[PDB]
């Protein structure tokens, strides 16, 4: 679900959604620690997204990737600008377009709210 070169923080620093592997730890909604317990293959040919965010950052997701909104958890595919990402200043999507499909996997991480940090930005996504 998000691009390979997609950086995600870890208790140690930084990892990558290409390099991040299961019994890994990213951080959770409150920026502690939460285990990945489950991940995809790389996986080609998923229609994919950059998702534009207000603090300067942006990500690659494929159209399915789960976000979690004001709204509930909304997939890329829906997502519209003025939205934003919340764990419960929230940072606000800014853009949403279509871009060249590259490749993608996602991961699920063991917190009851299933949220991780993305980005260099560490904004809220959900497995």
């Amino acid at each position: 679900a998000l691009a390979l070169d997609t950086p995600l923080p870890t208790p140690s620093g930084w990892t990558t959604m290409g390099d991040v592997a299961v019994g890994d730890h990213l951080l959770g909604p409150d920026g502690e620690p939460t285990r990945v317990v489950a991940d995809t293959d790389v996986m080609l040919g998923r229609p994919c997204y950059v998702v534009e965010f207000s603090d300067g950052t942006a990500i690659v997701a494929d159209a399915q990737h789960q976000w979690p909104t004001e709204h509930g958890v909304r997939i890329t595919a829906n997502l519209r600008a003025g939205m934003h990402t919340v764990v419960s200043p929230a940072v606000q999507i800014t853009a949403v377009r279509r871009r060249p499909s590259v490749p993608v996997r996602c991961v699920e991480v063991d917190n009851p709210e299933h949220l991780y940090l993305a980005g260099p930005g560490m904004v809220p996504t959900h497995n």
